[PDB]
């Protein structure tokens, strides 16, 4: 059966330190096994993209694989996987593929975000005919694909146009991270770029976010920061769409024939459109977002819906104000920018929380999350496994040695029930020797806290 | 169901080249796929041994995986895996995983041997308690294990305890390469320390092969050559005992009571026990010897068998006389060594037959075989694709830079039959930057024949 091993299931998508109190961390030695991440069998062969969701009975995986060098967009097939969570002698969990479907069908399939469903995977792919910038400047999305595979081998594909997109949009791509299944809503995150001219584009003008650090201000007067934050979102590179970011919501019951909808956030709770990620930890909905645009910290927002079933579902976004370490970026766009400017840059590194910030009670300063930085303001490179607070990071412990190249990096958390013992899955894309462009790796290590 | 693509059924365990005339070979660049063998997930974890068998409706796999370092030996897993032959879009068959099995109880099995059953596959292990040197210096043999794996997830393991080895033997252990299963026979290699003056050790003495290079003769008289070939299986490294090569035959039908049964060679058909391989093509077995011995060059014999009631089972074998390329060793065994001596050295690379030797109209002096090598004749490093003419090699194709360091490697061929292209895949033991020792890397080409 589909199940993970009992000592996980009810030690999974919790928040592990409900203290509220100060702790001190330590991250475990990696701990060996069967990697359920395939590789590459090709030295210049193409294996990217990351999609990783542990559910309370299972998880969901997949990448993109391509036959060519990365820079070839022509052509690529997609590795999904299911499995659970099972215990060795070793003395840790392994995760264990049950289930293996490898689509190629000669259907370019991009930016896949898969997510844990009842009795299996969804994912949401968009179809790739041409460049991102063609796309950007185009009048007209890209094909838009929502794939169920189930355990019992049944796999069903819908091309799907949701409420919201047709008029809107030049294009919309799904955010790479999971999405979630919560209260029968299939959620997974997305960005795209925005007609200006449009009833959304001109709606959601003059709209902007602009986040300052504390203790690392941006200097200059309000207004015109505040221009540059608005003219932020309108990178030329983009054809001066307004990239936004947005999150695909389904009917599951509903599933087969829903269509789905488009829920856009306003963009003064959030920045520039990007990749993400969704998650639901005890109750609550996180998001993540990568930082494509100037601003070089964590951003993570807590989410909530208002689902009006009519069209016009809502949703409603709280910035949690991370500022510790810094994403690698290039030009002005590095590390070390904190000023609003228009940039396409950054990488895709999501955190695990591992406490709540905001509860009944009231707001948790203590709060600390967890996952895989890259060293450097500039270059991804220096693949680091770190447990961070909001000003300060509280420990490093990093893979490989200086100079070891990696992109992109998903982390998440879980307990045994049984021992009580905290495991932290690293997942990252990192440059081997052998292998093709990025050997994903799924680095389990156990976390000590104090 | 639990069954290879239509076009690779009748393509498997199949000779190539039945033309028995003269070919030029090109081997391809290496196809892209996802990789069915786990890599390991720590950069100090072992991952070794593989042992690989593709069967007519599909394949089964096995390694060991170690959370610790290679060279400490107290505890070890085995990933075991059975999948099928599916086309992609791509242009070219991949590995499909099916059913994975990861044995993690705590018992230390290793040298384990694979073999492709009836809906599963057969694992043939033994429990190393301690070092091989005192494996070899005690009077009795470590336990034997015999498991079967099924599609339909039954897991059975028996302590085995073959006819013959009781009394006979200081240890027995699998030959790491896969078995087969054939005319309701399972059949495995295997090879250990025989007991000088016990009854097979008495009745075996005076036995010994010689092999002899004409193009690369060694000097000196018959009968000192004949005398130092004899000593050179008695090893002072493992206590002077008779190493030898056996072979573990097992009724399929009786397979849950028999306790099967020990089937040696003469030694003056053979060289000292080793590792090796049982192949079956067409309707003709095949063993591959490891050279851990004196002789350098590639050790293929076309073999038969006689079965009798009770015990009284042999097996007659005739070597293939190859004399091309060399495996690396170290002191005096290494590949420049064409001359008898005590040797435990050299590395397990198995060939794989493109073309019958020996048949009902004549022996074929056209004789291909292809396979992957290590080019040196010391170190093991440089991972070559090759194939290859009895006195020579006919093509080369490196597998990524020089000086990457490499050890084992097994090979198998097999072809479409719907577009008649033939594939080869050769898995070999890759040494890593980001994973530990030996990634294990299935490369997967097509071989084009003129
Ligand atoms: C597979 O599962 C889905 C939902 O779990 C179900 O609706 C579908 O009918 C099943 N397919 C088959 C062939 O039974
Ligand atoms: C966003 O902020 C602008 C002022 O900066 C305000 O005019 C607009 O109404 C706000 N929109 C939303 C949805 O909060
Ligand atoms: C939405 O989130 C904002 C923080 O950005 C918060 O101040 C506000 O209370 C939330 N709105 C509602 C209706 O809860
Ligand atoms: C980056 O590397 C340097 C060593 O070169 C180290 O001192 C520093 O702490 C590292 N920074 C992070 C965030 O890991
Ligand atoms: C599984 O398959 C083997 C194949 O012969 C069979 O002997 C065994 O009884 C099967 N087990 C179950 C539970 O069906
Ligand atoms: C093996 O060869 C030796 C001579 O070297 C001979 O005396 C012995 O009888 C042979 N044994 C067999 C089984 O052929
Ligand atoms: C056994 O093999 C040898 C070659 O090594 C051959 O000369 C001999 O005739 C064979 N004997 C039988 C019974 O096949
Ligand atoms: C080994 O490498 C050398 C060059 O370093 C090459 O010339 C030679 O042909 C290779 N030998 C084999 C057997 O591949």
């Amino acid at each position: 059966p589909l199940v993970n091993d009992l000592r996980f299931i009810n030690g999974i998508n919790k928040f592990i330190i409900e203290d509220y109190a100060t702790h001190d961390f330590s991250i475990g030695h990696p701990l060996n096994m069967p990697s359920f991440i395939p590789t590459a069998t090709s030295p210049n062969g193409c294996t990217r993209i990351p999609s990783f969701s542990l559910g309370k009975t299972h998880w969901c995986y997949t990448h993109n694989v391509i036959n060519a060098n990365c820079k070839d967009h022509t052509s690529s097939n997609q590795y999904i996987s299911m499995g659970i969570l099972v215990q060795t002698a070793s003395g840790y969990p392994m995760f264990k593929t049950l289930k293996i479907q490898y689509l190629s069908d000669g259907l370019n399939r991009k930016s896949c975000s898969i997510a844990t469903v009842p009795d299996g995977c969804a994912m949401y792919c968009y179809v790739s005919t041409q460049l991102e910038t063609d796309d950007y400047a185009g009048s007209s999305p890209p094909t838009q694909k929502l794939t169920l595979l189930f355990y019992n081998d049944t796999v069903t594909e819908r091309t799907i146009s949701p409420t919201g997109l047709e008029g809107n949009w030049a294009t919309l791509v799904p955010g790479v991270g999971s999405g979630i299944y919560f209260e029968n809503k299939l959620i997974f995150p997305a960005y795209g770029g925005v007609l200006p001219n449009s009833t959304l584009g001109v709606k959601s003008a003059r709209e902007f976010f602009r986040p300052v650090n504390p203790y690392n201000p941006c200097s200059g007067p309000q207004q015109d920061l505040d221009q540059r934050a608005l003219r932020s979102y309108f990178p030329s590179y983009f054809s001066n769409r307004r990239v936004q970011s947005a999150f695909l919501v389904c009917a599951w019951n509903q599933i087969l024939v829903t269509n789905c909808e488009l829920v856009v956030p306003s963009n003064n709770q959030t920045l520039m459109g990007a990749e993400g990620r969704v998650l639901l930890i005890n109750n609550r909905l996180l998001y993540y977002q990568r930082s494509t645009s100037w601003w070089p910290y964590e951003l993570l927002y807590e989410i909530s819906f208002t689902f009006t079933n009519s069209g016009q579902s809502s949703v409603n976004m709280s910035w949690i104000p991370i500022y510790s370490f810094t994403r690698p970026g290039s030009g002005n766009c590095s590390g070390e920018n904190v000023c609003p400017t228009a940039c396409v840059s950054g990488v895709y590194l999501d955190p695990w929380p591992l406490t709540p910030y905001s509860h009944q009670s009231g707001i948790n300063r203590n709060f600390y999350f967890t996952g895989a930085l890259l060293n450097s303001s500039t270059t991804r490179v220096n693949p680091t496994l770190y447990v961070s607070a909001l000003n300060n990071l509280k420990v490093l412990a990093p893979y490989g040695n200086q100079g070891l190249f990696a992109s992109y990096t998903t982390t998440t958390c879980f307990q045994d029930t049984g021992d009580a013992s905290v495991y932290c899955v690293y997942i990252m894309e990192l440059a081997s020797n052998i292998v093709g462009e990025f050997q994903i790796l799924p680095v389990l290590t156990r976390l000590t806290i104090t």
